């Protein structure tokens, strides 16, 4: 109860590595990342954007034991990214960050593929 299964500690080990990531400046590029603003914050992010994604939704599936494999997890953080690269210019400061998560996602499961 206490104790996750492997697949459970993967996925956290996952999304961990996303949350926590710090630049060499030790600005954590996830901060944004965490909760979309409502609807009436960010009206063009809802009416452009098919599927919105955030890290809180993400936090909550896992934590509700709702992703089956590795890949699901991984597919929403990918839909977040490119959520963020859509409606953000490539010259926008959080486009870049994430495409730094997108290489810190992939980079971390590629580090685990044989757990
Ligand atoms: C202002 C917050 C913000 N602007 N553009 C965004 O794109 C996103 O994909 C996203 C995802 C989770 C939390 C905030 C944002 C976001």
């Amino acid at each position: 109860s206490k104790y996750m299964t492997p697949m459970q500690q993967k996925l956290n080990e996952v999304y961990e590595a996303v949350k926590n990531y710090t630049d060499k400046r030790g600005r954590r590029l996830s901060a944004i990342f965490l909760r979309l603003p409502s609807r009436s914050e960010l009206p063009d992010y809802y009416l452009t954007i098919k599927k919105p994604m955030d890290m809180e939704k993400i936090r909550s599936h896992m934590m509700a034991n709702k992703y089956q494999d590795i890949d699901s997890m991984v597919e929403d953080f990918v839909m977040m990214f490119n959520n963020a690269c859509t409606y953000n210019e490539p010259e926008s400061l959080i486009y870049k960050d994430a495409l730094v998560l997108h290489k810190v996602l992939l980079e971390t499961r590629r580090d685990l593929e044989g757990d």
